[PDB]
C-alpha cells in the first residue's frame, strides 16, 4: 500500500488524527493493561511511547486498527489531541 500510514507514524502523531473511528489503517497497535477501561484496547506507536509512558503495555500486533488512545476512549486523555 502507500506510506501514507507510515509517513504520519513518522511525523509523530497519533493515527486517529488520520482514521478517525470509521476506518482501520494497518500498523503495530499495543495494549495498555493500566488503562484498561476498555477491555482490548488498541493504541498506536506514539501514543504507547507517549500518553502511556510507564504503563503496563505490550506490544500485540501488525494489524488494521483505530487507535483508542487518539478516540478518547481510554481511562486517560491522549497528550497528542491537543494539550
Ligand atoms: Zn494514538
Ligand atoms: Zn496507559
Ligand atoms: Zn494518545
Amino acid at each position: 500500500g502507500s506510506d501514507a500510514i507510515e509517513k504520519a507514524v513518522s511525523r509523530g502523531q497519533c493515527l486517529y488524527k488520520i482514521s478517525s473511528y470509521t476506518s482501520y489503517p494497518m500498523h503495530d497497535f499495543y495494549r495498555c493493561h493500566t488503562c484498561n477501561t476498555t477491555d482490548r484496547n488498541a493504541i498506536c506507536v506514539n501514543c504507547i511511547k507517549k500518553c502511556h509512558q510507564g504503563h503496563d503495555v505490550e506490544f500485540i500486533r501488525h494489524d488494521r486498527f483505530f487507535c483508542d488512545c487518539g478516540a478518547g476512549t481510554l481511562s486517560n486523555p491522549c497528550t497528542l489531541a491537543g494539550e
